[PDB]
């Protein structure tokens, strides 16, 4: 049975070169973002100035009745406000070394892109602020195109039809984005599965943990060994439990990437 050190050695040797990564809230709580709660600036602004129940912010009928609470969230989360942490920059290094096949994220914070991972390596399964769509005519827009409006508290409008333009966040009851169907080709192709800051207990992600081939190691860096990896373990599974930040930092040191990480972060926080 494999250790965290064993997985790092596979990566160093390039024996695993087609890494599929699945990430959740656990990697973004350290940047200061909540899992999608009294006491924060955000909550003082929405959950008090005007939401009726927390979930309404992600419901379409509410949205069309009153888009302001949702846009308060967009303004708080739009790229630039929060910083990627070591977990995101680990995945950035993985990509820059040619080892990342795809990163599947449950998060909407956008920090994978802010860390510099290109859109084509990402599957933002719960959607993104990086793009937006007219709710009436379906015209797509880059997220930059509505940024002035979002930062100024204006509800963005389509210049063709004047419909409300909504960031491409997945709302209750909507289908997952089309890119999610990359799983069909990605999972068979993976030669390593890394799962960070979630246990993927909820479908369709749960089932995806079993879509890699039987010889593929699955590394869970998560608070606990729970979920599908716990219910149906495989002989090449590895669990690094406790703090996901320490976990990643540990893996980065075993990889020998600690100094390169320090240089990346210093360049990157220079530019932001
Ligand atoms: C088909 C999967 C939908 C994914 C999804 O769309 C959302 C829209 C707004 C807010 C959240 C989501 C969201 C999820 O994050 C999500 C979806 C489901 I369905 C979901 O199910 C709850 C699981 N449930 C049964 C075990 C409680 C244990 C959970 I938790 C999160
Ligand atoms: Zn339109």
């Amino acid at each position: 049975k494999l250790s965290l050190q064993d997985v790092a050695e596979l990566i160093r040797a390039r024996a695993c070169q087609r890494v599929v990564v699945m990430v959740g809230a656990g990697i973004s709580t350290p940047s200061g973002i909540p899992d999608f709660s009294p006491g924060s600036g955000l909550y003082s602004n929405l959950q008090q100035y005007d939401l009726p129940y927390p979930e309404a912010i992600f419901e379409l009928p509410f949205f069309f009745h009153n888009p302001k609470p949702f846009f308060t969230l967009a303004k708080e989360l739009y790229p630039g406000n929060y910083k990627p942490n070591v977990t995101h920059y680990f995945l950035r290094l993985l990509h820059d070394k040619g080892l990342l096949l795809r990163l599947y994220t449950q998060n909407i914070d956008g920090l994978e892109r802010v860390s510099g991972i290109p859109a084509s390596k990402l599957v933002e399964a719960h959607g993104t602020f990086a793009s937006a769509t007219c709710t009436v005519c379906q015209r797509p827009f880059p997220g930059e195109d509505i940024r002035a409006d979002v930062m100024a508290d204006r509800v963005p409008r389509c210049p063709v039809c004047t419909g409300v333009v909504k960031p491409d966040i997945v709302f209750f009851g909507e289908p997952l984005p089309q890119r999610f169907l990359l799983h069909v080709v990605d999972f068979p192709m993976a030669d390593l599965l890394l799962i960070l800051g979630t246990s993927l207990e909820v479908e369709p992600f749960a089932s995806l943990t079993e879509a890699v081939r039987s010889s593929v190691p699955r590394l869970l860096i998560n608070r606990d060994l729970v979920g599908p990896l716990a219910w149906h373990p495989r002989s090449r599974d590895v669990a690094q439990l406790g703090d996901v930040v320490h976990g990643v930092e540990s893996l980065v040191e075993l990889l020998g990437w600690t100094e390169e990480m320090r240089d990346l972060v210093q360049r990157e926080t220079g530019k932001l």
